[PDB]
């Protein structure tokens, strides 16, 4: 139709495939696949196959996959190279889908679910599944229904059916406000016991077996928990029924504290959306909790509730179930906006790989390159093992801590992939080495020019300029595909307009939507036929034109990801095409590039500004420099500017018309120094920051590498109505920072940058005065409770015991056998508050489970012995002092000679 695959797996000598057929129905076949590998062969043996080094290869076709494996072992034991794709799944997909795959998302079943498990303490262990599962919400993309399984009787409390009528009402009516677009989509099912529930879920699972299985923390929590819960109740044979092929592998992960389990379900592609989100979204974040990211994207959040989640079922079972339903919806809502599932599908099919393999750049790119080469009848190298040898990364400049009033930043386009292309860095294009000087000698163009014949990197490598590098060529293919699918996206917008504009006064005539290609600008005979169309037709035609512009969108984003994920592969020892010298050629070219243009920008501005030896470039990171514009503004006289936009415009134009062209001369020269294959170092202006004109604000400041704040007015072409605060590494969003302090610090920073020292002082005085009337929870710090027992000594602090752990210990002694409520669980977060001397708790601090109130047993006592002074000093004043000191400011007004006079 054509066929495409859904999932593929290798079990024994058989490939197990789930796929949509010619008729568009989901099917499953088991194919005894017959793999071919390749071996080097003599000058004479002659054929169409050659390895990437141009050495002839003879093909070996095997009886089964097991023999092919034996063969590799054998080849490699002798010492012979064993070439070809040793992951037979990719070879299967490559042979079975030997054409560009087009897929129908709607035929692919995407399950999106969430579990709830009441436990006494709150945070149940998935590998143990000790506690009943008391709510499952499983959204199905095919049905577009939410399947809610609700346990009514449980040792932790017997409750009664959730109310879909209440769920719908507003807060005021004691409603949960489950959105209308959803309410009708909910298929509620309650159960008298857990065994009943699970069995029903398991069977529901066979009837609608997910292809892509997602949700939030589904890999680390939901999936193992459900798996182990069932393994524990019904035994393993039953638990394995969560795999279409009844095959399962339990992998363990290790870290500083515990060991996670991660269940591999053969026949299913798990795309945990938190990982998915982390890896596809181009913005780092302080939290990746569902609620935070939901707030960030949707502006709404997860359902609110009273008390701990560990008590929400007994206390408010209504809210509990509605909250579960919404948690799932939020993930859907985010995906409806961000579209990472489809992006995964698009990428998966493009590379011809298990969809989940979008999490593995080495795997993804290996497939892409393997396929590309296969069609040239080329043979891929055998993967060789290598030591994990660290190597230089990116240049980061040590900023001089200070205020920086006017600032402009420039960065480099797709730096690493650009360098790969410019230098022509591939395993087979390596042509030699040169004797190498220290890096700074190449930076300053003082070292002897490396080569007049080969393309060079400052790490002392040389590459051919004639040949066509496997790698560089392959990432160019992707730069082109991106340009191509933006074409489509635009022609599909200029076509949406042509459609929108005949919709004003169509004909009432009855006709059909035209059969045209929306990727290309409508011809003339279609320009007319479109007028004569009816509303109903034109309306379909637009839905189609828009759907196309969105396929253009997806495709071009997809390419950006591939492009950007390549270098990560190249520096990974497990990559087929890894080579340490190449990884080093790239990163140290980068360092040279940034510092060389750094010097170039400095020379230019000193010159152009009359000065000599001024340091214009104040900071730099990887592929972006930060230039101080103070002397450029003074050179013109600030007095000459009508308003903020006046000076912003001026710098925009100054960067565009003078700096950028100098910058480009600077890079063309570097290209020639290194005799590179082509110039691809393109640096353009990004941000324009500074105080509003005529105000007292400082514009911005740096406390050190990656720690700084700027008041930005322009980001490339786009300019902001109100300036944007660019804050980085100042911990004004870090989880530990008390919520009130987070808002207070951002405000301080804003005032410093936009209004001045006096405004800052006004606020500091303001917040200090207000501090002791705030809710204790908004001013408490947050920490993770790691190694609790390690520092537990008869209930008292051990040696080298962290401050927050001490708080937890103080807390445990105060709640020794009570409600019990609540309990501090290992690995989880806690609020932390200091205590004054001579408190009943017998220590200088106390910590309790975050997101909860302090049990009434001790709350008021705690609040009475809070050390506000220490709290304010450690959490607020300490950080603020760091800022002010760096920016050369006083947050408290200095004594004056006129202090005594009563003006
Ligand atoms: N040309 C080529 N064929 C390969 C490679 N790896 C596996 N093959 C096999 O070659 C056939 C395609 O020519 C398929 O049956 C693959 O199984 C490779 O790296 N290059
Ligand atoms: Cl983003
Ligand atoms: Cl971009
Ligand atoms: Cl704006």
């Amino acid at each position: 139709m054509k066929e495409f695959y859904l999932t593929v797996e290798q079990i024994g000598d058989s490939i197990f495939e789930r796929y949509i057929d010619s008729n568009g129905r989901e099917r499953t076949r088991e194919v005894e696949y017959k793999p071919s590998l390749f071996a080097h062969c003599p000058e004479s043996q002659a054929t169409k196959y050659f390895d990437i080094y141009g050495k002839p290869c003879t093909r070996k076709l095997f009886a089964n996959m097991r023999d092919a494996s034996q063969w590799i072992k054998r080849m490699e034991d002798i010492g012979l190279e064993a070439l070809g794709m040793d992951d037979f799944k990719l070879a299967y997909l490559s042979d079975t889908y030997n054409y560009e795959i087009k897929y129908d998302h709607t035929k692919i079943r995407v399950a999106n679910f969430d579990i709830e498990v009441t436990s006494p303490d709150g945070f149940p262990e998935p590998s143990q599944a000790k506690h009943p599962i008391d709510a499952i919400t499983h959204y199905d993309s095919i049905d577009d229904r939410f399947y809610v399984f609700d346990l009514l009787n449980s040792p932790y409390g017997n409750v009664e059916e959730w109310s879909i009528e209440i769920a719908a009402k507003l807060q005021e009516q004691g409603g949960d406000e489950v959105p209308s677009e959803i309410i009708d989509k909910i298929i509620y099912m309650p159960f008298d016991n857990e065994k009943e529930l699970l069995m029903e879920y398991l069977n529901f699972w066979q009837q609608k077996t997910p292809v892509i299985l997602t949700g939030w923390n589904v890999e680390s929590f939901a999936i193992p928990y459900v798996y182990n819960r069932i393994k524990n109740i019904f035994g393993e044979s039953t638990a394995k029924r969560l795999s279409p092929h009844r095959k399962t592998r339990v992998k363990v992960i290790e870290n500083m504290y515990g060991s996670r389990e991660i269940i591999t379900l053969f026949g299913i592609s798990v795309l945990d959306y938190i990982d998915l989100y982390k890896k596809f979204s181009f913005t780092n974040q302080p939290s990746y909790s569902l609620d935070y990211i939901s707030e960030f994207e949707l502006n709404v959040g997860k359902l609110k509730y009273d008390g701990p989640i560990s008590k929400l079922r007994e206390s408010n079972h209504q809210r509990y179930i509605s909250y579960n339903i919404i948690a799932v919806y939020r993930v859907l809502q985010i995906d409806a906006k961000r579209q990472f599932i489809n992006l995964s599908l698009d990428m998966g099919y493009y590379a011809k790989i298990q969809i989940q393999s979008v999490f593995s750049p080495i795997k993804t790119w290996d497939a892409i390159i393997f396929n590309s080469l296969k069609e040239q009848n080329k043979v891929i190298p055998q993967g060789r093992s290598h030591p994990v040898q660290p190597y230089p990364g990116a240049f980061v400049k040590e900023p001089i801590p200070n205020r920086y009033k006017y600032v402009m930043s420039f960065d480099l386009t797709s730096l690493y992939p650009s360098i790969i292309r410019q230098v022509n860095i591939s395993p087979e294009t390596i042509a030699g080495t040169f004797k190498v000087a220290p890096l700074h000698d190449y930076i300053n163009a003082v070292a002897e020019r490396p080569s007049d014949v080969y393309s060079c990197s400052p790490n002392g490598m040389m590459y051919y300029k004639d040949r066509d590098g496997v790698v560089p060529t392959e990432i160019t293919k992707v730069f082109n595909q991106r340009k191509e699918h933006k074409g489509y996206m635009l022609a599909a917008q200029r076509n949406g307009e042509i459609i929108k504009e005949a919709l004003h006064n169509p004909n009432l005539s009855v006709d059909e939507p035209l059969d045209v290609d929306y990727r290309f600008d409508f011809s003339d005979e279609i320009k007319e036929k479109i007028k004569k169309l009816s509303a109903k037709s034109l309306n379909e035609m637009l839905f189609r034109a828009q759907r196309t512009e969105v396929a253009g969108m997806t495709a071009q984003i997809n390419r950006k990801l591939l492009i950007n994920s390549l270098y990560g592969a190249l520096g990974n020892v497990w990559f087929r095409y890894y080579d340490l010298r190449n990884a080093t050629a790239i990163t140290t070219f980068g360092q040279m590039a940034l510092q060389w243009i750094e010097r170039k920008v400095n020379e230019y501005l000193n010159e152009v500004c009359g000065t000599e030896g001024e340091a214009f470039v104040l900071y730099g990171d990887t592929d972006s420099i930060y230039v101080s514009a103070d002397k450029i503004i003074d050179k013109v006289g600030e007095s000459k500017f009508r308003d903020t936009n006046h000076w912003v415009d001026f710098l925009d134009k100054f960067a565009r018309e003078r700096m950028e062209p100098a910058i480009d001369r600077g890079f063309r020269e570097m290209c020639e120094y290194m005799n590179n294959k082509q110039h691809l170092m393109f640096m353009d202006r990004e941000a324009i920051a500074g105080p509003p004109l005529g105000s007292k604000g400082i514009g911005g400041f740096w406390t050190g590498k990656k720690r700084y704040a700027l008041n930005v007015w322009a980001m490339e072409g786009t300019r902001y109505a109100e300036p944007k605060l660019k804050i980085m590494g100042l911990e004004t969003q870090k989880s530990s920072t008390p919520k009130a302090v987070q808002k207070a610090l951002k405000e301080c920073i804003r005032r410093m940058l936009q209004e001045g020292e006096e405004s800052l002082q006004e606020y500091f005085k303001e917040f200090e005065k207000e501090f002791r009337q705030l809710n204790y929870i908004s001013i408490a710090s947050v920490s993770s409770a790691n190694n609790i027992a390690k520092y537990d000594v008869g209930g008292f602090p051990g040696p080298k015991c962290p401050f927050h752990i001490r708080g937890i210990l103080t807390y445990n002694r105060a709640i020794k056998g009570n409600i019990d409520a609540p309990q501090v669980v290992e690995g989880e977060k806690v609020y932390v508050l200091p205590l004054r001397e001579g408190n009943p708790f017998g220590d200088k601090c106390i910590a309790w489970p975050s997101g909860t109130e302090i049990t009434d047993l001790i709350k008021d006592d705690v609040l009475h012995w809070m050390d506000y002074t220490v709290l304010l000093e450690k959490t607020f004043i300490k950080p603020l002092e760091g800022f002010t000191s760096a920016a050369k400011l006083d947050y408290e007004k200095k004594a004056s000679l006129f202090d005594m006079f009563d003006f």
